[PDB]
């Protein structure tokens, strides 16, 4: 065990081990609050997230256990990862902290787009980088469900990673349209929607559809894309939302080398291969890192799959000191890997 020493930084007091030292608050939110640090054992800067309330409800004791769970198992360049993750307690029943540590990220998409025009072979690589993390992450049975510019860590190499009512978000600019509609059988080609909102965003500068509410979220969308055709609509249970979408003004799909002026005609093609209202007929991220557009970027043999994600506790119905002591299991178990 190592040793730790205790510091004050904001309102949140900090007990991490000697090895990470010059803590400085980078942000904060309703996941937790991070501190970038230099580590002395390897020569890096890190990230330090300390998860906030981690064991208040249920709910949090889940999310920590799973958190956890997801980042140990993500091993992937476009992906976030666990570099170490420790708690000062000494046993079990004094276990109350989660630290968690990856590599410092000196900003996110957002840091970017607002700050500069991104050229065409920015977005191409920057996009690629994404899907390259969403082919693995599918690839293990995970859906991400809230990819959007604050969640795409970004290093001045432009090296990409993936990263109750608290934390309530009014709008979600990027959320697919089935979510919207509060499909309850939606694919991972929820994840390929986002995307297309993104690089949109990048290629535009401009927000794709910045509703206001859900229901001018599906209009902008519904404007763009237009109303669903005969097939999806036999695909739609809910009455209230088929009878809905028919007694709305029937809009047709606009021309995306219209909407999309002066851009690369590729980027345009992917964007009509994402942007699709059918989710069956979306382009998966396997299939659009062999689009042309990635060209210049895309290896068959450098795209990795992930191993086997065991999902079944998701599922299960355990008590906040069941979730506590699995999560306390997952971090002793934990070995870092090589550096
Ligand atoms: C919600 N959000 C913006 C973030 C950012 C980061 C982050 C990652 C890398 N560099 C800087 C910040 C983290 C984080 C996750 C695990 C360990 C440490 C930090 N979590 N959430
Ligand atoms: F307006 C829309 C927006 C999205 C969809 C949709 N795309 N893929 C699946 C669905 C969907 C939505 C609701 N119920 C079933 C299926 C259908 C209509
Ligand atoms: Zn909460």
């Amino acid at each position: 065990r190592p040793t730790f020493y205790r510091q004050e930084l904001n309102k949140t007091i900090w007990e991490v081990p000697e090895r990470y030292q010059n803590l400085s608050p980078v942000g904060s939110g309703a996941y937790g609050s991070v501190c970038a640090a230099f580590d002395t054992k390897t020569g890096l800067r890190v990230a330090v997230k300390k998860l906030s309330r981690p064991f208040q409800s249920i709910i949090h004791a889940k999310r920590t256990y799973r958190e956890l769970r997801l980042l140990k198992h993500m091993k992937h360049e476009n992906v976030i990862g666990l570099l170490d993750v420790f708690t000062p307690a000494r046993s079990l029943e004094e276990f109350n902290d989660v630290y968690l540590v990856t590599h410092l990220m000196g900003a996110d998409l957002n840091n970017i787009v607002k700050c500069q025009k991104l050229t065409d072979d920015h977005v191409q690589f920057l996009i690629y980088q994404i899907l390259r993390g969403l082919k693995y992450i599918h690839s293990a049975d995970i859906i991400h469900r809230d990819l959007k510019p604050s969640n795409l860590a970004v290093n001045e190499d432009c090296e990409l990673k993936i990263l109750e009512m608290t934390g309530y978000v009014a709008t979600r600019w990027y959320r697919a349209p089935e979510i919207m509609l509060n499909w309850m059988h939606y694919n991972q080609t929820v994840d390929i929607w986002s995307v297309g909102c993104i690089m949109a965003e990048l290629l535009t500068g401009r927000t794709l559809f910045p509703g206001t509410d859900h229901i001018d979220q599906l209009k902008l969308i519904l404007r763009l894309v237009g109303t669903p055709g005969a097939e999806l609509l036999k695909k739609i249970s809910s009455e209230s939302a088929r009878n809905y979408i028919q007694s709305l003004t029937q809009m047709p799909k606009m021309n995306f080398a219209n909407v999309f002026i002066g851009a690369n005609p590729l980027a345009v093609d992917l964007l009509e291969k994402m942007l699709v209202l059918d989710s069956d007929k979306r382009i998966t991220a396997a299939q659009a890192l062999a689009h042309a557009y990635f060209a210049q970027y895309h290896d068959p043999d450098d795209e990795p799959v992930a191993d086997p994600y065991d999902q079944s506790f998701e599922s299960r119905d355990l008590l906040i000191d069941e979730w506590k002591s699995l999560t306390y299991d997952e971090v002793i178990s934990f070995v870092p890997p090589p550096l």
